[PDB]
């Protein structure tokens, strides 16, 4: 059982004089140890045989394994955004859902988690949580491209106190 | 025992009318000096060998090489930053 992108390797211990291997996708191969499918895909899953003909011509019984190929979750989105927040205020992010049994982790602009599930809180954030967030899909132990990278904004308090200027005082005028 | 990228070359020093090679990736050669991996990989690990047939048709025992190819580790990513510093 191997993820989608992962390398499918289906060798024998056995000596022979000749193997034979065959497989879903077209796979067949004639050597103890066939050519390595790199990057495999979901195609590749399937049953796979081989049998072995020994130093006087002749075939043993079939045997078989299996091979699962896990695909690759889709690339998350990043829908709601509630980021134009003021300091101490919670920062939340929601990917959009994907299949049943999905998993979300959530990434910091330094590539460090910041937690898990569809919806990120950061509660009583700070000007250090604002900047880069993404997500990545997990599933079956695959896991996706990172999402379009969303940002946080967290609004300081200004120093600045409000003043307005003294009283007016007209003379016979509005 | 290589790391990944580097080249794995297997020859032998014997004549041969023919030679036998076989390895891990599907890999086989029938040349005194089989063609290099030039860019070896971890799907190129494990047990390479040759056998040699001799002028007069007669093939003898089998032998054998292992090859290891270290893995490439993965790039680091600088996490803490404590940079904004005064002198």
């Amino acid at each position: 059982t191997v993820c989608e992108g992962d390398a499918i390797v289906l060798t024998t211990t056995t000596n022979a004089s000749a193997y034979v291997w065959s497989g879903p996708n077209g796979f067949s191969s004639n050597q103890q140890s066939p050519t390595v499918i790199n990057a495999a895909t979901v195609v590749d899953s399937g049953k796979y045989s081989l049998y072995v003909i020994d130093a006087n011509g002749c075939r043993s019984e079939d045997t078989s394994l299996q091979v699962v190929v896990n695909p690759t979750p889709t690339t998350p989105l990043i829908v709601s955004n509630n980021t134009p927040i003021c300091e101490g205020s919670n920062i939340v992010l929601s990917a959009n859902a994907g299949a049943a049994g999905t998993t979300y982790e959530w990434f910091n602009a330094s590539n460090v988690s910041v937690g898990t599930g569809q919806t990120l809180t950061i509660v009583g954030a700070t000007v250090a949580d604002a900047g880069d967030y993404y997500v990545i899909t997990t599933l079956n132990s695959c896991s996706s491209a990172a999402s379009s990278t969303t940002t946080a904004i967290v609004d300081q308090v200004p120093s600045t106190a409000a003043f307005a200027g003294n009283d007016i005082n007209l003379c016979n005028s509005f």
